[PDB]
């Protein structure tokens, strides 16, 4: 009810971009394509896509750079497309805020699964208030606060914190978090990277966490509320 979600494809491989256009539209998405990193900020602001698929190695400005630019602008989900030939490290992209990455060549069904995993949130979510350590979360309002002041988080950082806060006594391994938050049915550094990005925003002192705790040897868990 009733409008199509919109994906921006940022890739200079015009054949793959054409195929992605065809596959995504048959799945019910609207799509647009650009072929140069220098066009991305204007494209995102003009189209407001629900998600961006982003080639790591691009003309004009590479994918790590595009990331940093778009993340200064919004939390819009970004999935990096990587290839074994890439000459730059996809981890710098994740550290800059890319939510996820998929290796070329990929099957279009796995690509579509990655897209849908980032777009699971309903409109009009049921009422739900959580707390974790000294942080409050109003889930359907997408608002995290400490002493009433809001803490800004990307949707991925928000989903990570909510999963810990919902089960404050649970220790989550990294594979368990990948599957639960990222939605896989492989790379657990994704979890490490985004934990650090989340801590950098919600911790009074990120070197000494109270909100998101490391359980050495096992995983992570909610701080003592
Ligand atoms: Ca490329």
């Amino acid at each position: 009810d009733t409008m199509r979600q919109r994906i921006l494809v940022v890739d200079d491989d015009a054949s793959l971009a054409e195929m992605l256009t065809i596959v995504l539209r048959g799945e019910g998405f609207d799509t647009a394509v650009i072929g140069d990193g220098t066009q991305a900020l204007t494209a995102v602001r003009e189209l407001r896509p629900d998600l961006v698929l982003l080639d790591l190695m691009l003309p004009g400005m590479n994918g790590i750079d595009v990331c940093r630019v778009l993340r200064a602008d919004s939390g819009v989900p970004i999935v990096m497309l990587t290839a074994k030939t890439d000459t730059v490290d996809v981890v710098l992209g994740l550290e800059s805020g890319a939510d996820d990455y998929i290796m070329k060549p990929f099957k279009p069904k796995e690509l579509v699964a990655r897209v849908r995993a980032r777009l699971r949130r309903n409109d009009d979510e049921p009422a739900e208030m959580l707390s974790i350590a000294d942080v409050e979360i109003d889930v359907p309002a997408h608002k995290v606060t400490r002493n009433g002041e809001q803490i800004s988080l990307t949707p991925l950082e928000f989903d990570l914190l909510v999963a810990l806060a919902r089960k404050p006594r649970q220790v989550f391994t990294r594979d368990v978090l990948l599957e639960q938050v990222w939605g896989y049915r492989a790379d657990t550094r994704l979890v490490n990277v985004h934990v650090q990005r989340l801590r950098a925003k919600v911790e009074k002192d990120p070197e000494n966490p109270t909100v998101v705790l490391t359980v050495r040897g096992v995983g992570y868990k909610a701080g003592p509320p």
